[PDB]
């Protein structure tokens, strides 16, 4: 699943759509290769834990979409 071919200079988007537990939302993109934009998205919601409490992942459109989600 999830077939990829690796380029070292890939170039694409990773878009991350944001739910915070009151509801509110926000979109955020990375890019770059596939696998650096994931892990940029990813280190963006670390940084919105303290404020915002844990996530969670639900990957969407190929991994090509992260819709996460806060606790609180
Ligand atoms: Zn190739
Ligand atoms: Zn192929
Ligand atoms: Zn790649
Ligand atoms: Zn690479
Ligand atoms: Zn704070």
């Amino acid at each position: 699943m999830h077939h990829h071919h690796h380029h070292a200079m890939e170039e694409v988007t990773i878009k991350a759509n944001l739910i915070f537990a009151n509801g509110s939302t926000q979109t955020a993109e990375f890019k770059g290769t596939f696998e650096k934009a994931t892990s940029e998205a990813y280190a963006y919601a670390d940084t919105l834990k303290k404020d915002n409490g844990e996530w969670t992942v639900d990957v969407a459109d190929g991994g090509y979409t992260l819709n996460i989600k806060f606790a609180g």
